[PDB]
């Protein structure tokens, strides 16, 4: 609703069309002077009333999300105004990677907004200074903390907006040209969602790091919790069903036993060498803890019957470990002279068979040590062969 308010201020192909391309730059100057309000109104006034720390936090990015939005609008108007606006859909492939500061914005949009409730809670002085540039710049009618809304609704409208001007082209190269663009954005789009989940993940490795004992290096070097909770285990060396708190991420298993407040690790299972086999024993009588599946070590160097209070948890483990093994090793890892392995991109990655984005801040996808060649996990069959002209 804050953006369709704000945004508020039998036809034929072309007319249709028209209202599209009407739209497009009608919402981008209304969203760019949004920018300039959040600048002028709230950014400038509060420089000289808040730390420049303060600043950084609540502010984030917004003065560069202006910067490149400003020019954003010149190079759309100048594309909208040639005959039949026929190279719109360059300056938004242009833009895709220059639009990437909306991963740092939507990453920290709560991180920002929580920051500002309790300086506005704290200060008094602050509270009504608020509600003042609430007044200049739109008559109440909208606050910062909706105000703060407003970027993240509108990078991922852009997919929607060329989606509708797509419908409605009629010449074929036009239609595909814009098609590039729509692919852009819808790519845009994805890659600000893949962070706001990996924060969260990351979040969450964040915890179990501070509730684990006895774990000597990061959690996060394992990739994406899978699933973590009780379970009873044996060894082949040790018989008797131990009481286990156990935590699956991709690249391992955490097998913890609760020592107070904290879990102390007490095995460390690389699942790189191992592989689940089910065991069908405990579904005749459906006692309680009697739901089994096996860990075993690929060479039989160890082998750990895993047992759970439930079959529904047993079912539910047991998925998890094939999603943990797959991510480990992907279909297709091997193709084509590759060996594709879970990689943590620094930098922004293309696919090296879709050349769309590799998504996300944590583990997006996969590098084949090789020939260095990154990718998405569905796209490894497709990735050039190894070492190649
Ligand atoms: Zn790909
Ligand atoms: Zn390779």
């Amino acid at each position: 609703e804050i953006y369709e308010d704000l945004m508020r201020s039998k036809m034929t192909e072309y007319d249709k069309r028209c209202c599209c391309l009407r739209e497009i730059q009608q919402t981008e100057e209304k969203y760019t002077d949004t920018l300039g309000s959040i600048q002028q109104h709230f950014l400038k006034p509060l420089q000289r009333f808040l730390k420049p720390q303060d600043i950084e936090i609540i502010f984030i990015n917004i003065e560069d999300l202006l910067r490149v939005h400003t020019h954003f609008l010149k190079e759309m108007k100048e594309a909208l105004g040639t005959p039949g606006a026929a190279n719109l859909y360059q300056v938004f492939i242009k833009y895709k990677e220059r639009f990437l500061v909306y991963g740092r914005y939507c990453s920290q949009v709560e991180s920002a907004s929580k920051h500002l409730d309790r300086v506005a809670a704290a200060r008094e002085d602050v509270q009504m200074k608020l509600e003042e540039c609430s007044q200049r710049a739109n008559n109440g009618r909208f606050t910062l903390r909706d105000l703060l809304m407003v970027p993240m609704q509108r990078v991922l409208k852009y997919h929607l907006l060329l989606q509708e001007l797509v419908k409605h082209t009629q010449e074929a190269m036009e239609k595909e040209n814009l098609r590039l663009a729509l692919d852009a954005m819808r790519d845009l789009a994805q890659c600000v969602n893949e962070v706001k989940r990996d924060n969260e993940t990351l979040r969450q490795i964040t915890n179990f790091q501070l509730s684990i004992e006895n774990l000597d290096q990061s959690l996060a070097h394992y990739g994406r919790p899978k699933i973590d909770g009780e379970l009873k285990i044996t060894s082949v060396e040790r018989r008797s069903k131990m009481d286990r708190y156990a935590f699956l991420l991709d690249k391992a298993l955490l097998i913890c036993k609760r020592r107070g407040d904290s879990y102390d690790l007490k095995d460390f299972v690389n699942l790189h060498s191992f592989q689940v086999r089910d065991d069908s024993s405990g579904d005749r009588d459906n006692k309680k803890w009697s739901h089994m599946f096996l860990l075993i070590e690929d060479q039989g160097a160890q082998g750990y019957e895993l047992f759970f209070k439930t079959r529904e948890l047993k079912k539910k483990w047991m998925e998890q470990f094939e999603m943990a093994i797959s991510n480990i090793y992907p279909e297709n890892a091997t193709a084509n002279g590759h060996d594709f392995q879970m990689f943590s991109f620094e930098e922004t990655t293309s696919c090296k068979a879709c050349q769309m984005l590799l998504r996300g801040t944590f583990y997006q996808g996969y590098r084949c040590h090789r020939c260095r060649a990154s990718a998405h996990k569905e796209c490894l069959g497709r990735v050039p062969p190894c070492g190649r002209h």
